[PDB]
């Protein structure tokens, strides 16, 4: 059994098992500041961030044919100075080595145009902040699951609580072939969530780097934070125990 | 670092870290059948059982103050003959070590009239499949967090996928206070999740007994299923 | 499959999970006493107690002859307040649910005679201070495998420590058969291992209870405590990650 | 908590999250052989083989001062075609990060001379077949606790079990600051075991990679396999 684990509870200026790439920083309290955010702490506009573990994950084998499962939970914060207008969102994501990053706004650093492609070989959850009708987004703030795609494969409503901190817990479970992303926001109790099968094995080589990445605006005043606190993952590769997981790490 | 933990694949005939009440049996095929079913798979009306964890669970602690976190996640799967009659629902539970079976129906087994009462100690995760009026349940079948009460302090729809297998997590951040509970179909890729801010230090005891309770409807015809298929269940409690 | 698991970092005054047969007691200060101590500190002759997980382990399956793997490891201090004048031990034991407390003295609450029984179906590891040659006991304090016989199947020298704390590690390999047993005190900084190939399948039944038993001298002044500070078991029967539980405990 | 964390039960082929150094293979078979071996199974003398996680580990921190717990497990097998001809044995270590291989032979690729050196910042416990009177080592085969030099600071002796499977546990306790080498061999039931007090966070920097460094003899027939079947790690420092 193949597997692969970290916990950050925190980040740190000096973050070696971290590839940062595009504008993404970590600032001297912790944050990974994923897009740029001037030093009175506003975002700034037509900004583009990734950061990635410096590990390769071994997410599916072809010898054996079998599929990896993995669970990451993560915390982060969203703030716009001007909540009327906000771009462009994070994601969470899988992409081969040595992905690198892809357009910026709406295409949220993992792609490069409106249409599918079997080449990107990524699949992400998307947090997404602005519709951009181009890719069929849906008209309110919304999770979605990206396969090689940024016209998500499926979406649903997500408040955006400004400011605030949301949990998320994302799994996908090799047997059911089921993804889900759930998220919390302990301030307001609300709670979003989503679930559907897709293939990892069809879209994703063996092996995978994992992180972060987002966009601002390309439209000063469409501006908004995205920072991240703190990441948990694993995976594994068979041939997971999770309430041991979200409990532990 | 007090902690406590268990993993159940599936269920034994023979068991003794499972304590059963009422209705309550593990079948030949390690199904945990918290209501009575009859020889050709036929749910029977008037049921109530009850599994909880043979072990006491350390909850909180009242000479540091600090609380338990905890985690729990089970696949579940309930059936009715004619899903226009169905009631009334399982919950998952913590609750004293001791706590016996209460009131079957829309009480679920936990509680034993509609009013709030400090007295219970009970919290419950309920999924709820039959509007009691009088406990002032939602027009649609529906998750429910419940504390020393059958009204929920909160709810959310849940649409039932008759017969399909229910995935479960409850979450229980005690920094937070934050309890959570979500549930998916992975047959029907449908999700459904609540979330709120519950003071166990208030409600529950040092120690529990954590399980499941189930009931069948009064009036017969409102019957369905309650099988569990598996089970596991963390707790760490900080010193 | 089949799991479970606890951690003990203290003993806390109310314990439901943990049944105290005997002269066990769980101080103020969190000790779980196995063995009789006055007020002042003093070990006190003619004493035997046992402390075990109040929920039955399912270690073995007939349906599926699969045994279980394990793992457990605690922290535990003896005291003697004549060095030279020292008895009987403790060990760590599985046992059927319910078993009670057989003979105190150098069977260590274990055994009734010197003889095998099958009927015993208990396997210890045992921390043996007191030449029993009756029961082919070694001339030095040891760690001994005990499978249904008082009689080790298998030994290594232990110098004990006086009043130091010594940290235990147990491990069970269903693949292997392979019974590890290991002791060790940080402050004097020695070492002590042993490992043998012992049967569970047909030594156990499939569900034990686990804990803790243990003896003082049946001759006064032969006299030592027997203190545990703290206590984690795991255990894991298929249809363990050994390193991450030793990081947890 | 910053955590980190890896199994391996097999190597593969095509291994990106471990960079290997100098003559190290991992086979078809899914073995990783530090150390040169023909089609024929023959160990190769003048060999020097590393192999570590691609990833670094924190294994102390600075600002807070603390320093990481630690354990890590492994299986690994060494045959020689001779046994009354062996050299030199094999380690785990933790290291800088980019670390290079060093001198081979009895050094291990870890040192370059019978020198200590605070500048190597190279914690390792060795598996040592050949005594190299030159660096203090004992009239036996051992185990050896090597901080900053291949002069242990402690050994114990370590009956080599040729061409048998050996299963490791090396654990470290940044509270009591106990360095713990286990190594057991399944087949033969032997048992050895070494512990130390060792300072970490005066030893290394803030920042590791981890892994085996392997050798074989730099004279003629003085050779034995260095093979490595299985790996996993856990280091845990906190915040
Ligand atoms: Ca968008
Ligand atoms: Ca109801
Ligand atoms: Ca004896
Ligand atoms: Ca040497
Ligand atoms: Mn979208
Ligand atoms: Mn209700
Ligand atoms: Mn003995
Ligand atoms: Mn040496």
């Amino acid at each position: 059994t193949n597997t692969d684990s970290f916990t950050f509870s925190k980040f740190k200026p000096n973050q070696p098992n971290l590839k940062k790439q595009g504008d993404a920083t970590v600032t001297s309290s912790g944050t990974l500041q994923l897009t740029k955010v001037d030093k009175n702490g506003v975002p700034d506009p037509k900004s583009l961030g990734r950061a990635l573990y410096a590990s390769p994950i071994n997410i599916w084998d072809s010898k054996t044919g079998v599929v990896a499962s993995f669970a990451t939970s993560f915390r982060f914060t969203i703030y716009a100075p001007n909540i009327a207008t906000i771009a462009d969102g994070l994601a969470f994501f899988l992409a081969p080595v040595s992905s690198p990053p892809k357009a910026g706004a709406g295409f949220l650093g993992l792609f490069d145009s409106a249409v599918f492609n079997s080449s990107y070989q990524t699949v992400a959850v998307e947090f997404d902040t602005y519709e951009n009708t181009v890719f069929l987004d849906p008209p309110d703030t919304h999770i979605g699951i990206d396969v090689n795609s940024i016209k998500s494969i499926k979406t649903v409503k997500w408040d955006l609580a400004n400011g605030e901190a949301a949990k998320v817990l994302i799994t996908y479970d090799s047997s059911a072939k089921l993804l889900v992303a759930a998220l919390v926001y302990p301030s307001s109790k609300t709670s979003f969530i989503l679930s559907d099968v897709v293939d990892l094995k069809s879209v994703l080589p063996e092996w995978v780097s994992i992180g972060f990445s987002a966009a601002t605006g390309a439209s000063s005043g469409y501006i908004e934070t995205h920072d991240v606190f703190s990441w948990s993952f694993a995976s594994k590769l068979s041939f997971l125990d999770l309430a041991s997981f979200l409990v532990a790490n």
